[PDB]
């Protein structure tokens, strides 16, 4: 209930994997009434770990270490795992009966109306396959995800509504449905027809500052969108930004891959600085990842062209062709800090939006897809 006061259903030591460096580390863990399973440092006589056990997947494993198992939940589109070890099949046994506890305590579209044409991309939970409707003739990307990914009914239900309840937020790929098999959930999603921003940088070499004004005006709108609803993006990076046929940005979500890196010698990712470090993270490393794309449209290379240490303890330089208000931009967005950088304090999007370099962007006419767009990608078809 509401009303009552959070209670703590089990509490104990386990040893958990880190999110992005993974690598096992002991903590104190805390499963609450509610479902949050907050983790601490050591044992409380400010948490690290806050996440829900709601609508949750458990499985047993015993690779890489026995007594191993792994909480899984989908977030919106994307399969998110959390993989913990305890010391025995018992204490194993207690914890996952305990976890699943508090989750039940808290409760016609096939794909043969699909034609198949291309791999989008791919990763350890399922693949991305550009599809065309039959019967209509327009074309979605269908990220269909393995066997071994189980989600209730209720779940996919919930995503298909809330979907249709948000349709201003043009510059993010909507989903336009989900949908089961006997085995596999797929979801039908928008699919961008202008190509990667990665390849056209690529063929460019780099974009002017007015270009990189434009699609960086649209990453900062829609990202304005998701921090107001509490989302984080986390992945903000030239291979997860395409054009639409007009010209216009598709941040996409064709996320399939486990998150992180064994080490800081494994990684080109530029995660941001806090992340690295361990430390507590949230909307501000959408900002340094706006940073990097924005550094690498304008100078036409990554900043560090050994990085674990340099992200950490170097400070990037700009190229002294870069102008006094683009050089100060991404400056303030490359802040190691989170708290110091540009986006990282209270005001949010609201801070990057009044910055020198963006004085001369209508916000409005950005969100209401009205700034004309500097490059129109060659009319292509889809499968090409
Ligand atoms: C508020 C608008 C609707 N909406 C919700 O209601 C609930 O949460 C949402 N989450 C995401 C979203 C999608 C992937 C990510 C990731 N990179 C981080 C990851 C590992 O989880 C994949 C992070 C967040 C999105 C989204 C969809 C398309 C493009 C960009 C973001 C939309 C919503």
């Amino acid at each position: 209930g509401a009303m009552d006061e959070v209670s703590v259903i089990k509490e104990g030591w386990l040893h958990k994997r880190g999110e992005y460096i993974k690598t096992w580390r002991p903590r104190y863990f805390l499963l609450k009434s509610d479902g949050s399973f907050i983790g601490y440092k050591e044992r409380p006589e400010p948490p690290l770990n806050n996440f829900s056990v709601a609508e949750c997947q458990l499985m047993k494993t015993e690779r890489p270490r026995p007594n191993t198992f792994v909480i899984r939940c989908l977030q919106w589109t994307t399969v998110i795992e959390r993989t913990f070890h305890v010391d025995s099949p018992d204490e194993r046994e207690e914890w996952m009966r305990a976890i699943q506890m508090v989750a039940n305590s808290l409760k016609k579209v096939t794909m043969n109306d699909f034609d198949y044409l291309k791999l989008l991309g791919k990763g350890t939970f399922g693949k991305v396959i550009l599809v065309r409707e039959k019967a209509t003739g327009r074309y979605y990307a269908m990220k269909i995800l393995r066997k071994e990914v189980i989600i209730a009914k209720d779940e996919v239900a919930h995503t298909v509504t809330e979907s249709r309840v948000l349709q201003r937020h043009p510059f993010l790929t909507a989903l336009k449905y989900a949908f089961q098999t006997h085995d596999r959930l797929c979801f039908v999603m928008e699919y961008a027809n202008g190509g990667e921003l990665f390849f056209h940088l690529s063929r460019e070499r780099v974009f002017t500052e007015e270009r990189a004004r434009f699609y960086g005006a649209e990453i900062v709108s829609a990202l304005e969108y998701l921090h107001s609803r509490d989302v984080v993006y986390r992945d903000i990076k030239l291979e997860n930004l395409m054009l639409d046929k007009d010209g216009h940005i598709k941040i996409t979500d064709f996320g399939l891959c486990k998150e992180g890196i064994s080490d800081g010698a494994t990684m080109p990712e530029y995660l941001a600085p806090e992340v690295l470090e361990d430390n507590d993270y949230g909307r501000a490393v959408d900002w340094w990842g706006l940073g990097v794309v924005m550094y690498e449209m304008m100078c036409g290379r990554l900043p560090f062209y050994r990085l674990f240490e340099l992200i950490l303890m170097e400070e990037i330089r700009f190229p002294r062709t870069l102008s006094p208000e683009a050089k100060s931009l991404l400056a303030g967005l490359l802040k190691k800090d989170p708290k110091q950088r540009l986006g990282g304090g209270p005001s949010d999007a609201k801070e990057v939006m009044e910055h020198r370099f963006f004085l001369s962007i209508n916000w409005q006419d950005v969100v209401q897809k009205k700034l004309l767009p500097p490059f129109k990608p060659q009319v292509t078809s889809e499968v090409d």
